[PDB]
């Protein structure tokens, strides 16, 4: 009948109660799974809410077990990254005709991003001519910007790798994905793949091969799998890596912008910081000098989480700000700015955010007296300000701001980094009560820059203001245990996750929980058999232009109803999140 091929691979709904011993669960992606942690993460208080993530951030630094999956930690892992650091040397040393190109879309593209900058900042300092680059989806545009549907084509990704990489004789092809799924990385790493005389792919994810997507893709005739299993086969020989521990679920389930992208600057920035310092030393990058990096920004993790108490407080000032109609304003220097871009942007597609609920300010790129007379002006009561700087910065700039903000706001707060015995100037010290200042250890350091300093302190800033900006919308009940059920469905991956939570929350069969989707989807047009058939970029055009899609859905399955009776009882429902809960009782 028509879409049964489409759906053929969707795996079936099971029984109540057997959801293990059908084999469903083990077949959850492990990024796609709910973390057991956060089953209950809709009823934590803000302080549990920073524990429970604080707690799933911890996941990527566990031991494998004695069966399982490999972890960060595992040899199998260290080896290929010591590998990979070897060939990034063979190229470091043959810097005519050679590039290093980090890949992806979303978050991994915004990871790729702040990376390439670093690493050609590095090599800069020395002298040297930058061989770094990034892609992203959708262009350098998408860095800053929330555009989910642009990860969707193989072609686009092939295309954009062509480009950078013309003239060049040694390319090495970095592609992120964390659920080893963006179409737009599988083209470049099968392009790769059929030409190695010129490239070397690596490819960077955290789900098992065996979990990776297997769904057709549209304008490509390989899935995710298959090259990702072709990679793997070619390693043997040192063509090809899979770079892919398993660092556990999200403390929200498909939320990959937070351990999985914190897990990607973990795991290269390690891996490309050893290969430079020991190509100086020319000695071969070992699985010693990795371990050390690791060990750092493990620590750094307890660092950041020292200060759990004030993370949970900017947390529920953030969320009193959003519950009141107000606005939330991240104020930051250099990279750590830009950190403060990526995260409120991410709140747009992650929580239904407008734009300005969450936002962030590099000193979007609104300068000096430009901030002042922009946006200072149209402030309130009850709008929270974030600083978000180190005691390296301009703090002349830095006590300016915060004195006019003072003004127009009280609920302001910062985040502080400094090395031990810094001190704040008392003008700045005055203007904040309960200050977030995360105080971070001498370390020996090879390079001017510091750079293993940035990295931490950008991974501690990722940290907290994704702890922030995620547990505020929890705390607003926009949350459904630990899933979001109301999402704008922007490309195919977001399509397969709302009808799998359709299954999940219904606990009924899938030709029903397909059937329920594509009407809430195309509603006011009936379900023919072209829809049915249609492929899933039809449903994604459709549904990208809706609200309230998924609980639509979800409300005509739980009641047996229509489309035209769910909405209606969804409008005189106080509220979505009322209306769903109500109906799964
Ligand atoms: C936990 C919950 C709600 O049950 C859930 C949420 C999301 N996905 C699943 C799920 C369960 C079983 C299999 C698959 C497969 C998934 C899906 N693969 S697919 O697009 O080729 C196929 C069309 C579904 C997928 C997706 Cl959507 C993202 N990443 C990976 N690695 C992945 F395999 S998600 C998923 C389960
Ligand atoms: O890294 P993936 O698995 O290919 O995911 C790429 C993008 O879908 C993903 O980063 C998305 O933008 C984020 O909002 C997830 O919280």
């Amino acid at each position: 009948m028509p879409g049964t091929k489409r759906f053929q691979h969707v795996i079936e709904t099971p029984e109540p109660g057997k959801w293990e011993l059908s084999g469903y669960e083990a077949a959850v992606p492990i990024t796609e799974k709910s973390n057991p942690l956060t089953q209950d993460l809709d009823k934590a208080d803000a302080e549990n809410i920073v524990r429970l993530l604080g707690q799933c951030d911890a996941e990527i630094f566990q031991e494998e077990g004695q069966s399982t999956y490999q972890r960060l930690y595992s040899e199998s892992i260290l080896t290929t990254m010591v590998q990979v650091a070897g060939k990034v040397q063979e190229v470091l040393k043959e810097p005519d005709g050679g590039l290093v190109v980090l890949s992806g879309g979303g978050t991994s593209g915004r990871m790729a991003f702040l990376m390439s900058v670093s690493f050609n900042q590095l090599m800069k300092g020395l002298g040297q001519k930058p061989l770094y680059t990034y892609l992203i989806a959708g262009g350098d545009r998408s860095v800053v910007a929330s555009r989910e549907g642009t990860e969707d084509s193989a072609l686009h990704g092939i295309e954009e790798l062509k480009k950078v990489a013309a003239g060049k004789k040694r390319v090495i092809v970095i592609g992120i994905s964390v659920g080893l799924s963006a179409p737009f990385v599988a083209g470049q790493m099968d392009c790769c793949m059929n030409n190695t005389a010129v490239f070397l792919p690596v490819l960077v994810g955290f789900n098992p091969v065996s979990m990776a997507r297997n769904d057709p893709i549209e304008d490509w005739s390989s899935t995710f799998r298959q090259v990702a299993e072709r990679m793997q086969k070619m390693q043997e020989k040192q063509k090809a890596f899979v770079l892919n521990p398993a660092i556990g679920p999200e403390g929200l389930s498909g939320s990959s912008r937070m351990k999985g992208g914190s897990a990607t600057k973990i795991l290269l920035e390690t891996l490309l910081l050893a290969a430079h310092k020991t190509v100086d030393q020319g000695i071969a990058a070992s699985q010693r000098c990795l371990l050390e990096i690791l060990r750092t920004f493990e620590r750094a993790h307890q660092v950041t989480y020292s200060q759990s108490p004030k993370i949970a407080t900017l947390m529920k000032s953030v969320s009193t700000s959003l519950e009141k109609k107000g606005h939330v304003y991240l104020v930051g220097w250099q990279t750590l700015g830009i950190i403060a871009i990526m995260d409120g942007v991410e709140c747009i597609h992650t929580f239904g955010a407008d734009f300005r609920d969450v936002r962030g300010f590099l000193i979007f790129t609104f300068s000096q007296e430009d901030f002042l007379t922009s946006i200072l002006p149209s402030l309130t009561e009850i709008d929270t300000v974030v600083f978000i700087f180190t005691l390296d910065d301009n703090l002349t700039e830095v006590q300016t701001i915060v004195e006019q903000v003072k003004e127009k706001t009280n609920h302001i707060q910062a985040l502080a980094h400094s090395t031990v015995g810094q001190t704040l100037p008392i003008p700045l010290k005055k203007l904040f009560p309960s200050i977030i200042s995360i105080t971070w250890p001498l370390l020996f350091f090879e390079y001017e820059g510091n750079f293993i300093q940035k990295f931490q302190r950008e991974l501690s800033t990722k940290w907290v203001l994704n702890t922030v900006s995620t547990g505020a919308h929890v705390l607003l009940g926009k949350i459904l245990q630990n899933h979001m059920l109301d999402l704008r469905i922007s490309n195919s991956k977001l399509f397969w996750r709302a009808l799998a939570m359709l299954q999940r929350f219904s606990g009924q069969s899938k030709a029903r929980c397909i059937e329920s989707l594509l009407r809430a989807i195309h509603f006011p047009q009936p379900l023919s058999d072209d829809i049915r058939a249609a492929p899933i970029s039809c449903h994604v055009q459709v549904a990208h232009e809706k609200e309230q899609v998924i609980p639509i859905a979800l409300l005509s399955l739980l009641f047996r109803c229509s489309i035209t009776e769910a909405q209606a009882h969804l409008a005189a429902a106080p509220s979505v999140c009322e209306a769903v809960r109500s109906a799964l009782a």
